[PDB]
């Protein structure tokens, strides 16, 4: 079993990795907002938001039992902002940086948390 305080200590740098990159985090740092972005079919689209805000408050609160429930949160912000945004778009290709220094910051800390 994992204690919440241990999953935060280990898990919670990995996300300051993502807040770190800048400007490509900045979409991210906050729930998708479609009525100020006038883009009312995105809930049509994204049926399960997510976000880095509401990533750390999980994390602050113990929310994860497993470290794979953490990596699956982080992933399905990747894939909604891959299925929402056109592969042209900036939002598309900041999402594939954020994956690319995730998939780097989180391999040592699962070998490490396994
Ligand atoms: C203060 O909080 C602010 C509120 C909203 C802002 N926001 C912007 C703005 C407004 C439009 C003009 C522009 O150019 N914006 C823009 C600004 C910075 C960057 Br960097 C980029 Br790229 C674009 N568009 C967004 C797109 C997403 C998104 C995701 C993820 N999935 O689907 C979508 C859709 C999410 C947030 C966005 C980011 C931060």
């Amino acid at each position: 079993i994992f204690k919440p305080e241990e999953l935060r200590q280990a898990l919670m740098p990995t996300l300051e990795a993502l807040y770190r990159q800048d400007p490509e985090s900045l979409p991210f740092r906050q729930p998708v907002d479609p009525q100020l972005l006038g883009i009312p079919d995105y809930f049509d689209i994204v049926k399960n938001p997510m976000d880095l805000s509401t990533i750390k408050r999980k994390l602050d609160t113990g929310q994860y039992q497993e470290p794979w429930q953490y990596v699956d949160d982080v992933w399905l912000m990747f894939n909604n902002a891959w299925l929402y945004n056109r592969k042209t778009s900036r939002v598309y290709k900041f999402c594939s940086k954020l994956a690319e220094v995730f998939e780097q910051e989180i391999d040592p800390v699962m070998q490490s948390l396994g």
